[PDB]
């Protein structure tokens, strides 16, 4: 698809920039944590609450296949079952995710998005609700899944190592994004990475990533 345009030690400035504490990690000191994405993993949120997934492995974005709509500026449900079967085509179980405090506004992401907080980005809004949304990935072939208990995130992971990822640990919590997967579905890199700093903001989460590189 598309490349990484920026480099890691401008993402560390950039979200510096934006007040963030950050750093860069090498993969080969998370040896024992970065795991190789299973085929059968759901492509789901960067959220770190446990939850009743079953499909371990997949991709970390932020709203699971939300971030590929919201990037691309996709606000139909017709254009939203494309991209359900387009990451089913590309490797990943496609999924988007409820919670049970708010159901399917529980993922903050989708619900930033509807509620337009990204607007000032300049972000067109979905132009359909979480229920719907969640509904037509359903019936496209994707997963909707559910997640429980309160966000305690205690730092965000900016994975750049391609093909990897790394799990959710809600007892030990930490927002995943797996920002090689951007440019595996053609995205802007540089728009997806800074909607995932500001959803890491705007739902009150810790302003300190640690970007991880091969
Ligand atoms: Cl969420
Ligand atoms: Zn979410």
């Amino acid at each position: 698809g598309s490349h990484m345009s920026i480099t890691p030690p401008q993402i560390v400035s950039a979200l510096r920039g934006r007040g963030w504490k950050a750093s860069i990690v090498k993969a080969s000191t998370m040896s024992s944590e970065l795991k190789r994405v299973d085929p059968q993993g759901i492509l789901k949120c960067v959220d770190g609450r446990g939850s009743d997934n079953t499909q371990f492995g997949g991709p970390k974005m932020p709203g699971g296949i939300y971030a590929i709509a919201h990037n691309r500026g996709v606000t139909t449900l017709e254009g939203l079952k494309d991209i359900t079967r387009e990451v089913a085509s590309k490797g990943h179980v496609p999924s988007v995710h409820g919670d049970h405090s708010s159901d399917m506004l529980g993922c903050g992401f989708f619900k930033l998005w509807l509620t337009g907080r990204f607007d000032d980005m300049g972000y067109p809004r979905p132009e359909f609700d979480a229920d719907q949304g969640a509904l037509a990935v359903r019936a496209a072939g994707g997963v909707i899944e559910m997640h429980h208990g309160s966000h305690e995130e205690k730092v965000v992971y900016i994975n750049l190592v391609s093909g990897m990822t790394l799990e959710p640990n809600e007892h030990d919590q930490r927002f995943i994004v797996d920002g090689w997967a951007a440019s595996k579905f053609g995205l802007d890199v540089v728009k997806f990475l800074v909607a995932a700093a500001a959803t890491v903001e705007m739902l009150g989460g810790p302003k300190k990533a640690k970007i991880v590189i091969p």
